[PDB]
């Protein structure tokens, strides 16, 4: 059934957006909107999601429709954060 699923991304500065689980869409497209909805840009950010007290670094080329229902984190790449 054509349901509208969503995945919420925590933007930089501890904000949070929500994007539909865009099928055939990479993180970059979906969450570049996410940045722009805060007024930010996808250039200076990285995308990785916090799991069990840990971090699972996602790829900007990752298909976002697999990350549905799961909240992501976008963290500013300042001086290459590990
Ligand atoms: C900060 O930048 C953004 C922040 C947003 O939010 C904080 C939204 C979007 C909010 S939203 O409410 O439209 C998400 C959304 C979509 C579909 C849903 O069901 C199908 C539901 N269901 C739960 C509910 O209705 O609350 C929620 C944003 O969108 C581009 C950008």
């Amino acid at each position: 059934s054509p349901q509208k699923p969503i995945v919420r991304v925590f933007l930089p500065n501890k904000q949070r957006t929500v994007v539909p689980a865009r099928c055939g869409v990479t993180v970059r497209d979906s969450l570049k909107k996410a940045l722009m909805m805060r007024g930010l840009i996808p250039e200076c950010c990285a995308v990785y999601r916090i799991q069990d007290g840990e971090k699972k670094p996602i790829g900007w080329d990752t298909d976002i429709s697999w990350l549905t229902g799961e909240e992501l984190h976008v963290e500013v790449l300042e001086n290459v954060p590990l």
